[PDB]
């Protein structure tokens, strides 16, 4: 017999280096006060008159949601040749509820006549998350640049028909949970250097949602420099949009739902040379 | 000539430290009992009168399978500074009977006229499967929060419109085989530190059902820190839930369709340190 | 100016330790003798009249097709410690007569109306091939028990509402070419150690078939302890079914399209130690 | 300071061992000839009567393209003990046209109404391409035995309901250029040693098709001994056949659509044990 | 304790061998310029009388986009043996307005009924993008060679029926913003050494569209050589077309429409065996 190493097995605080944060985002689909009936839908879609003539509804609209996450402090103040810095290295996010979508007694349209099942949740999908060191930037460009857009949502100022293409005047921050339109705005490229954004669209009028979930999967956000997000002023931005799709009516009126995304975002303490001037 | 190494194929016996069980869950879709009629499917899926008005029978709604395996015994004395535990480290999985879709004779919705064959299952579709040493926890999120729920499953307590997001008040543990529906109940990202799961969903009122099969793909079920599943007192929970689709009678009413999901999965035994 | 290799090509004959054979399985769809005018095809699939009278016509059943490739003998002498036996190492098969379906002038259901081209074969598709040393193990599984299958095909004993879930006394072996219904027998996960078996299907009533075709790929038989399939008396084992879809008359009446499949196995000799 | 390695970008001929070759070749949908109308389609598909009576016209059926290429001479007697011969290595090809497609005005079925665009190229789809150093070998297989085909096409002979599965007597050589239906010969997978072929076949009535095109992208030839086709008297087979549909005319009359393929394949001077 | 390294983040110059451009290009669907109504769209699309008489309205025809990017000056002259040259070695690409298509409010036909959203974008897409040092070199082929095309359009001079199939004096160079019909041209697989193209179709009358958007991917110019394009007198040429599907007008005509790209292309200095006479 000898002396030699067994693996044991055994609960590890991480290194005081390391951090992780957990954050759900409920979706901003227009009913975004938990209380509301319809709270994770939009309003019914009402749809434009005419070109000129294009007003939706007050909560028809949906919308991006942000989170600011809170970090612990790492400076005393910002008078120093370096700082410490948190740079955000991985994530895990996944939409929550998406078993709700299997479901064909909710009261709506027949799949064949009145005996049957109900259309589930359909159509247009649009699924989105960034993890960044400040807020989103955004790009805006819309279907239609004579569509009124409600005061409750930003929307592009002074739109003009060059806004259906890239006008790069048009641009914005996400920085206000539930006011940004998805069908306004999208992140700009040009910008976001801080910022790792992930998307998936898929379009038509009656088109079968597909999602994954799993606890197994987590995206590395290091650049091609090797260097993750790093969340100025001690904040982490956390942004989605998980549009699942429409659910129809009985009568035929139909409304957006969202579901929730939930983050688990591991990130370390770093030396960065100061950036505050 | 000379001495050399040949080798030669033969039954091995694992070593000591590592052992594997089969396992299969039968679905659980609203007709749960193999004596009845409908075993494998649920009963006609009834719908709502009215948003206010929403009051699914009993046995309509699918729920998810759960079968606790109990491992060979480790510690009969569990006051030592550490103990053994087995570590799920992989597992193969395979959702069996998918050729039994494969069936247009079947009495039910023409695909053409009546001269035709029959639709076969289609629709939306959820397959997912958890491998744990521990119940799967579960977040409730619902389509509507004024649904009435049968007394038969367990649905989420004092519901309110603030279900249909996420509430994390409404959480529970998958320890009931057949009593937590889909619908209400879905993995908890925030915990399951202690399990895997996997699942995949298309919706759509017809679409056609897509399903592989293979005996050749093993999923590593360690995480990142290199640690499978470690079974609390010895047992290895398994998690699924596998709708093919619905199956559309002649009068149009609609049932669910379920399939039996297998799992082999490979453990081996570590020296945990106690938590007691 | 200096001596040097020089890779020259030519044709080489393998170590007599490595094999290849080649074989291909045409389809069982029913009509599953060449001098029949609808070989290839089931026959006119018949409904249900009710759940309780559902009798499929002769022949309206796709089948496993099934071929046992007999490997030159290696032991003359089965009582020494160890025997030799043939390992399969790998595979490459393929779909024959796809671009058959590529044809749009056979007589059927139109795409449009009278003057369009006909409505190609779509509908349910199901693809699988398993190579073993073995019969492939099969469990049994039905959409309904209460169906009464024809006695030219093998289905399940004692039949019972279970059978539509999994059932473990619903077990056979694909041990006959085209006698086992796809729609009752799909692969055992439970068994098939010394089978490796690889399935698709794509449900749906009109759903496009897609398949693909090339020689340039090659599946490793292999498993996770780096041993392939056996072959138990020098036998060697390929199943496989390849149901294309359906093909729709004019008056609406539908048939199944199978496909045959072609396979190239390469097996070398190992030394086992004798289970008898 | 040091002397140190600079890397300096200059056109650079490859040895003398190696060569390219580009070709593309049209397809033969049945509209062969380019001075044609309805070049690069087939005629309007006429569907059968009966199982018992099935005539397809003339020019309906689409058919394998196949080019051979002529590649330098390597060997001046056939008589030595070794040879050489051009083994192809590696090929990069591209389906062209397939923007032609983008195109909802040309005269047909409306979408929705008489106000709507046309109904694009859809359906059936069949891509395959073919590389070898002799002719790609072809099975005979139909989807009915009883189809009676037209004189200027190469079909299966004495044709029985065993040909509606594989019949090991049913096979031919791709050797003539839009003379072998698609839809009578496929890839024989028990020969074809010297020959590598990819294809993708996509079924249904109205299915989009989907298509790629890139420069980026190189297919390998080497089999799992590493080594490609030889090219048997100096020839490169090029095969294939690209059916991207069917365009549906406003009667409601169907033809096939095909497109070109283009292929640049790269090769290298092999010693070879004379056959 | 000892002498030990720790890695400190900090903005780093990057060598003066190493150059970054960023550029968008907006769609040219038809209605081409920003003041239009209809900027990001064609005009309605007019079918064909006859096989004979096929005669598309001016501004009915998308076409590919194009920029040439001027990069920094390399060279005094021309006149010695080697010169130096940028070579572009990655490009980061995005379709910018994916969001915009999340709309189920504008004017259109109903999904269901009137009650219901309108008919979101969709059916024939067509995605690709080229970087080169040098315009684009394209062949013509067309669906049908009996069309009339616009004046102002470059089509295929004389065409002839053998035009539906490939004929090798269909060529052309894509050397001009939204002058060259996607339904007409297509790139050249016989040539564009110097350049690097990318292309996904996909057809039918109604088909969902299908698009991902990321801040994270990179594609690699290098070819099998390791060589990436050279920008031939210090042009950077960026094609583009990116059509996401046809809107359908409650009237049911129906228009094609596009969306922005925007580029961010990485390129190096290299030395160059001089290729000027
Ligand atoms: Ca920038
Ligand atoms: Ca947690
Ligand atoms: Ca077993
Ligand atoms: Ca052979
Ligand atoms: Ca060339």
């Amino acid at each position: 017999s000898h002396m030699g190493g067994v693996e044991v097995l055994e609960v590890r605080t991480g290194p005081d280096a390391i951090t992780q944060i957990e954050a759900y985002l409920n979706p901003r689909m227009g009913n975004n006060i938990p209380s509301e009936d319809l709270y994770g839908y939009s309003n019914s879609i009402n749809t434009a008159f005419s070109k000129a003539s294009d007003t939706p509804n007050k909560d028809t609209l949906p919308c991006y949601s942000v989170a600011v996450i809170k970090l612990p402090l790492l400076n005393e103040d910002m008078t120093c040749d370096t700082i410490l810095m948190w740079e955000a290295v991985s994530v895990k996010t996944e939409v929550v509820g998406i078993s709700s979508l299997v479901n064909l007694h909710q009261g709506g349209k027949y799949i064949y006549g009145s005996s049957s099942g109900c259309v589930p949740v359909q159509g247009t999908t649009y699924h989105m998350f960034a993890v960044g060191g400040e807020p989103l930037e955004l790009q805006g460009l819309v279907a239609s640049s004579t569509a009124t857009y409600p005061d409750d949502v930003v929307a592009i100022k002074n739109m003009k028909p060059g806004n259906q293409g890239l006008d790069p005047k048009a641009k914005a921050l996400l920085d206000k949970d539930g006011k940004y339109p998805v069908e306004v705005w999208c992140p700009d490229p040009s910008k976001n250097e801080n910022t790792r954004y992930y998307g998936s669209f898929t379009g038509g009028a009656t088109t079968p949602p597909v999602m994954q979930f799993t606890n197994s999967v987590t995206t590395v956000l290091l650049d091609e420099n090797g260097v993750g997000p790093l969340c100025k002023g001690d904040k982490l931005f956390l942004s989605c949009a998980d549009i699942a799709g429409v659910h129809t009516n009985y009568s035929e009126t139909q409304v957006w739902r969202g579901l929730p995304r939930y983050f688990n975002v591991t990130l370390r303490k770093r030396i960065v040379k100061n950036p505050y001037p």
